[PDB]
C-alpha cells in the first residue's frame, strides 16, 4: 500500500529496473514488486549451484573434502581464493565457501563442472519446485545481464520461494541445511546491501551479484530481533552497459518493505 | 595536496572529525590525515585483542582450542555468535573468529577476561611497541565514544604501524600471523566500509567499529590488483551523540586516498 508506492519512488528516482520479493515466515505474508519478471541473476545463482553440490553430498559421503585441481587456464575474471591454489587443489567444501562468502568466479566453474553443466543447475532447480530458474552459462559471461536476454535469469517470486525451500525448508538434509546457512551467514560482500538497510542487531545470511548494465543484486534470509525469518530478494538493473553498482537502492528497498 | 583538499571537504561535508592513515608497503609512503589525534577505537580494539591471544597461543600451544563457559549473565548488547552457546561452550578460536568476523561483543569480553582484563590488551599492545593504543574498558562501554574522553582510544598513524606489524610484520609468528589475516579476510560487515571505495579486483581484510557520537571506524589490510600491499586506518566521529552511523564517509576516504 504504502510500501508499492514508497518502491515506486525508488525505482523513479534510481536510473534502473528494481524487483522485490519478501517472505515474512511469522504468517507467509509477501511484498511483491516485479516479482514475475526476469532479471540477471548474476552470482545469486551461486546459492543454487552450491545448494545442487551439497544435496550431493547427501548421497557421496565425504564429497565436500574431495580435493579438484585449480589449473592457470581455469583462471577467469574474479579469483580472490582460487588464484592462490592454481596448480594445486581446492575441495567442494573450499570451492563451496569460495563462491558463497568470497563471490571466486574460478569456484563457481568448479561447482557448475562438479553438476555436468549450467543444465545441471537447473535441473537440480527444477528438481526443488522451481520452474523459473535458468543457467545458461559458465563464469564470467553468465553475469553480462544484457537487458532481454533470458539467458541466466530468474524472478524475484521464484528466488525468494527458492532461498526459504533452501534455509528454512526441507529442499536439503539437516545438516546440508545447517551448512547453506552457515556459509551465507558468512557472507563477506554483502554489509552494503539489503544489511544495510536493516537494524543493526537482526541477523542476515545472504549472497549478493553483480554485472553488466549496472546489475547489482541480493537475496537474504534474515532473522530478525524478536521475530521469525524473513526471505528478502533484491535484483536491479540499469538500461547502459556501464552503469555503477547501486548497492544503496537495495538497502533502501530492505529499509522500505522491513519498515513494518 | 589534491588529497588533503579531498580529505577536508570529505570530513567538512560530514559534519564529523575524520582521521585517516595510509601505508604504502611498496615504498613505505604514507598518506595522514589528523593521524595523530586520538579517536574511540570501538570494535577496531578487537584486533588488539585476538592478536594477544593469537600471541598467548606461541607459548600455549592448545590455547586456541580451549572451551570457555558461556553463561546467560555472559550476553552484552550485540551477541550474534555467542548467544548460540549459552549454557555451552566455545573454544578460543571460536571466540576470536565472533569477535573479529562478527563483531560479537560477548566473545570480545571472553578474550579481554583471557588476557586478565582491558590492561591485558594494553600490555601486548606495549610488547609489541605500540605506546599509544589503550583499552580501559569492557564490552559495551568501550564503545561510548564521549569527545574528549581518552578511555579506550588510538590514533590512526599507531593503529596503521601495529595493522602492518601484526599482518605483514613480525609481531606474531608466521602461524599466527597467517590466522590473523584468514580471519580478517573472512569479516562478514565490511562492504560499506574501506572496500566500497577500491577497486572490486582488490582482496580486504579488515575489522570495522561503531559506538556512541555515530563513531564509525574501519582498519584493513589490502592486497591490491598487481601492488605490494597497504594497511589503511578510516576513523570517523560526529558531535551529536545518537548521529547516524557514516560508513559512505569510510568508502569515500578510502577511495580518495588510493585513487593514485
Ligand atoms: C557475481 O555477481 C560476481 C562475482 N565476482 C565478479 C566480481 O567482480 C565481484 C565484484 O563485483
Ligand atoms: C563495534 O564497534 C562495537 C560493537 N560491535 C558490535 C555492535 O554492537 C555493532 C556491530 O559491530
Amino acid at each position: 500500500a504504502d510500501v508499492q508506492q514508497k518502491l515506486a519512488e525508488l525505482e523513479r528516482q534510481s536510473g534502473g529496473r528494481l524487483g522485490v520479493a519478501l517472505i515474512n515466515t511469522a504468517d507467509n505474508s509477501q511484498i511483491l514488486y516485479r516479482a514475475d519478471e526476469r532479471f540477471p541473476m548474476c552470482s545469486t545463482s551461486k546459492v543454487m549451484a552450491a545448494a545442487a553440490v551439497l544435496k550431493q553430498s547427501e548421497t557421496q559421503k565425504q564429497l565436500l573434502n574431495q580435493p579438484v585441481e585449480i589449473k592457470p587456464a581455469d583462471l577467469v575474471n574474479y579469483n580472490p581464493i582460487a588464484e592462490k591454489h592454481v596448480n594445486g587443489t581446492m575441495t567442494l567444501a573450499e570451492l563451496s565457501a569460495a563462491a558463497l562468502q568470497y563471490s571466486d568466479n574460478t569456484a563457481m566453474n568448479k561447482l557448475i563442472a562438479q553438476l555436468g553443466g549450467p543444465g545441471g543447475v537447473t535441473a537440480f532447480a527444477r528438481a526443488i519446485g522451481d520452474e523459473t530458474f535458468r543457467l545458461d552459462r559458465t563464469e564470467p559471461t553468465l553475469n553480462t545481464a544484457i537487458p532481454g536476454d533470458p539467458r541466466d535469469t530468474t524472478t524475484p517470486r521464484a528466488m525468494a520461494q527458492t532461498l526459504r525451500q533452501l534455509t528454512l525448508g526441507h529442499a536439503l538434509g539437516e545438516t546440508q541445511r545447517a551448512q547453506l546457512v552457515t556459509w551465507l551467514k558468512g557472507n563477506t560482500t554483502g554489509a552494503a546491501s539489503i544489511r544495510a538497510g536493516l537494524p543493526a542487531s537482526w541477523v542476515v545470511g545472504d549472497k549478493t551479484g553483480s554485472g553488466g548494465y549496472g546489475t547489482t543484486n541480493d537475496i537474504a534470509v534474515i532473522w530478525p530481533k524478536d521475530r521469525a525469518p524473513l526471505i528478502l530478494v533484491t535484483y536491479f538493473t540499469q538500461p547502459q552497459p556501464k552503469a555503477e553498482s547501486r548497492r544503496d537502492v537495495l538497502a533502501s528497498a530492505a529499509k522500505i518493505v522491513t519498515d513494518g
